[PDB]
């Protein structure tokens, strides 16, 4: 019944727990958990409904308040948490047993294995979803979560600890439907902030993704986390060798340039686009994919912003992406095309076709995405407009017949796609004829 380390087993009865749990002797009640946790901490077919109908939960619960035997507390926080870990009726019972504030009660350990638990239980159970993710906030997690940080170097915290807090305050800061309260995000992040100038790869990556969840709504979070002055701290971790970390920062950064104008200068003005030719070229599809992305929500922006993506020297490496990279990522550069010839200038639009955007985008018209041809011949439209004021509508008709782009045009000529017939005979009647 005791194994060479003092502590209970995986071979005790529900019966035995019980017995052991309910006595006046700690170390028998410690022994009794210690066996609940190994039995409950099996990854497979962990007998989590027998302990749970053994009405065991209230009494793990008020374990959690042992100041008096530290061992008991560990043990049974992490019994609590695997039971949370399974079936959400499970983890309805241990929330509907108290285990929340008990789990915040002791982040007040002063012993950091012990508060590190409580830290650990809380970001299982706020990530478990919205919903707990609330309650873990409406009993007030967040205040004595962070005040773990209010400390003058957070080197003088081990990186075990840290990565295990960050990745809790990234859950309170993830999912929608409803998205975090907004006054709690408010508190949050100036930590966040404080935690993307340490230097450890995996907290770095978790407090990207966290800033990534924030910025993933309405201008009003964006705003927050802009005002903070963070964005050049993200931009130079875009330039991180580390994969884990480049993936939240480019998401964090292509989410905030889907904000308002002055909100995409921000990222300008921090150096975004000194980066582009890095991320445009990443081995990674998802990289280009992203990256190719956040361009297009660039080039929809203002002319002096689509001016800085022409300044970096970038076109060529739309270009290229626009005819030779994977589908996904082609389907951004159209729409990066598109925006650019939508708002740029008409001496933009010129120097866009002398990059050699034409075939390109020409090849794409036999694609078999209705949506993808629409918008390919969108964004032709715009750039007729562009030399009308030129008066050279003649020689882009005739830079078009040349890559075979005319032929791919009449290509489209068939009823069966009503929408695709319009457009493309529109633009034959009026500049092909």
């Amino acid at each position: 019944m005791l194994d060479a380390l003092n502590q209970g087993t995986v071979n005790w009865s529900v019966d035995d727990i019980v017995k052991g749990i309910n006595s006046s002797n700690v170390e028998n009640q410690l022994q009794a958990t210690q066996a609940a946790r190994k039995l409950l901490s099996r990854e497979k077919q962990p007998p989590i409904d027998n302990i749970i109908r053994a009405g065991l939960i209230p009494k793990f619960v008020s374990f959690l308040g042992r100041t008096d035997c530290s061992p008991i507390q560990f043990e049974s926080a992490w019994a609590l948490t695997n039971i949370a870990s399974g079936t959400s009726e499970q983890t309805k019972a241990v929330v509907d047993g108290g285990a929340i504030p008990a789990f915040i009660s002791l982040l007040a350990s002063p012993h950091a294995h012990i508060s590190e638990q409580a830290v650990w239980a809380l970001g299982n159970i706020a990530g478990d979803g919205s919903v707990f993710r609330d309650l873990v906030i409406k009993y007030g997690a967040v205040d004595p979560l962070l005040a773990l940080l209010a400390v003058p170097d957070m080197s003088s915290l081990a990186c075990g600890y840290l990565r295990n807090l960050t990745w809790t305050l990234s859950n309170l800061c993830r999912n929608k439907n409803p998205a975090p309260p907004i006054d709690a995000v408010e508190q949050i992040l100036p930590t966040l902030v404080r935690l993307l100038h340490h230097d450890d790869p995996e907290v770095l990556a978790d407090t990207c993704w966290a800033i990534s969840y924030l910025t993933d709504g309405p201008n009003e979070r964006i705003g927050m986390v802009v005002k903070t002055g963070v964005v050049p701290q993200l931009v130079k971790l875009l330039g991180a060798s580390e994969l884990p970390i480049v993936t939240p920062a480019l998401r964090a950064i292509g989410n905030i340039v889907t904000g308002t104008d002055e909100q995409t200068q921000v990222v300008i003005d921090a150096g975004a686009l000194a980066v582009f030719p890095s991320l445009l070229t990443n081995p990674k599809t998802n990289i280009q994919k992203e990256a190719t992305w956040t361009m297009s929500n660039i080039t929809a922006g203002r002319q002096d912003q689509i001016q800085q993506v022409v300044n970096h020297g970038l076109v060529p490496f739309l270009v290229s992406v626009l005819s030779k990279a994977d589908f996904k990522t082609q389907k951004e550069a159209v729409w990066a095309v598109t925006n650019y010839t939508s708002g740029g200038t008409v001496e933009q639009i010129v120097y866009l076709v002398h990059c050699g955007i034409i075939e390109p985008l020409m090849n794409l018209l036999t694609a078999k995405d209705t949506k993808i041809i629409l918008v390919i011949l969108d964004a032709i439209s715009n750039i007729f407009q562009a030399a009308e004021k030129l008066g050279e509508t003649e020689k882009l008709s005739i830079m078009i017949e040349e890559c075979g782009g005319l032929d791919k045009i009449e290509a489209l000529q068939n009823h069966e796609n009503e929408s695709v017939y319009r457009a493309s005979l529109s633009l034959i009647e009026k500049y092909f004829s």
